[PDB]
């Protein structure tokens, strides 16, 4: 009995995309989660981050700098009811679905925007335990994402070029960069273009792959370990490190591909 | 003289992006250009897609779809008043520049929004001439951006991992999906601790740069002539073109890496 997160961001009840989240917190409840949902627009979400973010006094109104205070209100309990009650629902859970359409190549503004508001300091990610060390360590996210563009437009010869670049900034950077450990992407390809047949099965199939979802191994990231944290060390790999792959033929990311080949769907496949 | 238009996005008068944004309207006119502004926060600006975008009439309410929808009250000239000023400041526009903080690996999620909003189907892009046949082809947009990070956790070794990567949706994706020649990111790593009289000298540096911006030599993208430009043939690299690679060491770009090594400072240098 774990405990489910569903991020919809998609404004129509009409949309493949509200469709997908429906499936998946149906599937969800039949293997006994509990599961919360995030409709952000359905909320009346607001999502841009301002000092308004904060109930009460700031620190130093006089040049309002958004991360300390943010993380202040964060620990005097000062934040806009907005915020908190967000804050509640991934504290509880042990999964976040993340659904939505994908927008000039990544979250829509309004996702977007709820990283921005809802990851404060102190509560979601550290500058002292960045990463795999984050307070999330022991959830696990996931991206559901449709598209406009087909799988060949987004393939290594694709137009659009290779889609992992295109995962990297959010699911390193935003979402293990906090601690999750992610799992292999959802990816809903030519949506628009699908025979109605076809997005019969697709929501099958991600309500199948739901059911033991838990039990995936996840994408991999360079650890932490293998970096000197520090500004004396500039944060880099270490030279222990930096010398056994020295001979690697593919480097070790998408992010740290060290100028060599970037290993197949490492953003995409575990 | 030239047009230019700066795009801000950050809430406070008292940053350095702000004061960024300040000495580029300053330089730029002492040259001659004439200087357009949208300081997104100021004009309070909304970056949430919605049916609220078009004024008119859905041709399709009952299953409502922003592209075509949105498109369409282009053609019409049904869309909403703020929209619709934003678009003017782009046509009169020869140079734009994007002046904003580096938040969570990508953009403030107001300027995301003001992408979504004011870069319409038609307007800015045209699916039948994608990238660098597009609408604003005869235009050139500069990524102005200031981080909390220092560039050595964005090398190829730091613990954030190579900003080329970083760069990558943002600039071809949005910028040259459109047509815009992409020139080099100015990058101001980690300015909050960057000594006072160190700021004044970027700030200076970014002047003196803007005297000469018009010429520079735009970031490369493979050009759309290698690739055949149809759905049927999955908008893949020429076959001539796939066989004429296969004996080159570099990728062609950071998208089209082709498996390959990535070029060096593709999405940061000319
Ligand atoms: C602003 C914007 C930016 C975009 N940027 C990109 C981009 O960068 N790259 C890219 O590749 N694409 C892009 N597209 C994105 C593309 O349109 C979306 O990513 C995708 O369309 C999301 O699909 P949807 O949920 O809105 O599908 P819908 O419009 O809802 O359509 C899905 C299909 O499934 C049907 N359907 C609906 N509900 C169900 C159900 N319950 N069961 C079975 N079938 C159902 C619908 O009738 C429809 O035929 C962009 C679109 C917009 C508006
Ligand atoms: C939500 C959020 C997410 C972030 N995510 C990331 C991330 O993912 N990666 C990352 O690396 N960083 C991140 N940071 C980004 C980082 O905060 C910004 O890039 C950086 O703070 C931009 O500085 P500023 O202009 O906003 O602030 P400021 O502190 O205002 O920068 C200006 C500095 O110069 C001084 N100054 C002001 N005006 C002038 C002037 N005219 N001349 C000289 N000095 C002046 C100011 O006092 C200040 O010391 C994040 C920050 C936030 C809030
Ligand atoms: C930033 C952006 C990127 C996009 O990428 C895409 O692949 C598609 C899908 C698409 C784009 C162009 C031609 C097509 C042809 C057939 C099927 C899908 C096609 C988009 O509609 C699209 C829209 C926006 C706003
Ligand atoms: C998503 C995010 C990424 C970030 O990356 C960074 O490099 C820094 C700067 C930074 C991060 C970690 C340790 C530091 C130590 C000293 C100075 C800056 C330091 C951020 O403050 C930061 C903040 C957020 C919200």
């Amino acid at each position: 009995g774990r405990r489910a997160l569903i991020v919809l961001a998609h404004s129509e009840r009409t949309s493949f995309n509200y469709a997908m989240k429906e499936a998946a917190a149906a599937a969800l409840k039949k293997k006994g989660w509990e599961v919360v949902e995030s409709d952000l627009y359905a909320m009346n979400f607001n999502p841009i981050i301002s000092r308004k973010d904060i109930t009460g006094k700031l620190k130093d109104p006089a040049n309002f700098q958004y991360p300390a205070e943010s993380v202040l209100a964060y620990k005097e309990g000062h934040l806009s009811p907005d915020i908190v009650a967000e804050q509640k629902k991934l504290e509880a859970a042990d999964l976040v679905i993340f659904q939505f359409p994908l927008q000039w190549f990544g979250v829509p503004a309004i996702l977007k925007g709820w990283f921005e508001r809802v990851f404060i300091g102190e509560f979601a990610y550290t500058y002292a335990a960045m990463y795999d060390k984050g307070p999330f360590r022991s959830k696990k996210a996931v991206l559901s994402i449709t598209t406009g563009g087909s799988g060949s437009m987004y393939s290594l010869q694709g137009i659009h070029g290779d889609m992992n670049v295109i995962l990297w900034p959010i699911q390193s950077g935003i979402l293990h960069f906090c601690g999750f450990q992610v799992l292999e992407p959802q990816l809903t390809y030519s949506i628009g273009h699908t025979p109605a047949d076809a997005r019969i099965q697709i929501l099958e199939g991600w309500k199948k792959r739901l059911e033991n979802i838990w039990d995936e191994t996840p994408l991999y990231f360079a650890p932490s370990s293998l970096f000197d944290l520090n500004f004396q060390a500039g944060f880099l790999m270490k030279k222990e490190v930096q010398d056994e792959e020295k001979n690697k033929k593919f480097g070790l990311s998408v992010g740290h591909h060290l100028g060599k080949s970037i290993p197949t769907d490492n953003q995409i496949k575990a």
